[PDB]
């Protein structure tokens, strides 16, 4: 004859969120065969970045900058090389850190004006950061949720033979809105 019969059922909890963190590093550099000279103009470079970012909505406290990065090279222009360059090199870092992430676009579509003042920033796509850190908070409810919906289909009578429960995912909703990000797991329950 058989010897038992089950049914099993994938319940899906999704949702879309809005991320609550953006991290934007804006990398810039200089050259200078006077080091006092380079940090003259990182420090105006710096300057004119920040009043380009408060024009974005950033405030004051969401620009965090650590002390720039300088080489030095031991080189000079008057050397003729072919490999002659400034003696000095720097590179400085405004590093946004904002709730307010639905800033990134405009950021960084509008960062090219400050080609202007010389400006040479670098923005990695790989390190802008668009983060939900709720994300742990939230995975409870959205199990029991799928959970419950697999327990619902399977309704539509026997004890549960074997329940697990997928890795949650984390998706950008769009290529162009990556502040909003989709949320999924999936509960599969198997039921006598």
């Amino acid at each position: 004859k058989t010897l038992e019969r089950s049914v099993s059922v994938k319940g899906l909890s999704q949702k879309e969120v809005e991320a609550d963190t953006l991290i934007l590093p804006i990398k810039f550099t200089r050259s200078n065969n006077n080091l006092t000279n380079l940090y003259e103009e990182l420090e105006q470079d710096k300057e004119n970045i920040i009043k380009f970012l408060k024009e974005q909505g950033v405030k004051e406290d969401e620009i965090n900058y650590n002390s720039p990065n300088i080489i030095d090279r031991l080189s000079d222009p008057y050397s003729n090389d072919t490999q002659a360059a400034y003696r000095y090199i720097g590179t400085a870092n405004l590093l946004i850190y904002t709730q307010n992430v639905k800033l990134g676009k405009s950021i960084l579509e509008n960062i090219s004006s400050l080609a202007k003042f010389g400006i040479v920033t670098k923005i990695d796509d790989y390190d802008i950061e668009y983060l939900y850190t709720k994300l742990n908070e939230i995975k409870p409810q959205m199990i029991e949720e799928a959970t419950l919906n697999a327990r619902n289909a399977a309704i539509k009578l026997g004890k549960i033979k074997k329940a697990s429960q997928g890795q949650f995912s984390i998706n950008n909703r769009d290529k162009n809105t990556p502040y909003i990000k989709t949320i999924r797991v999936v509960s599969t329950i198997e039921y006598y």
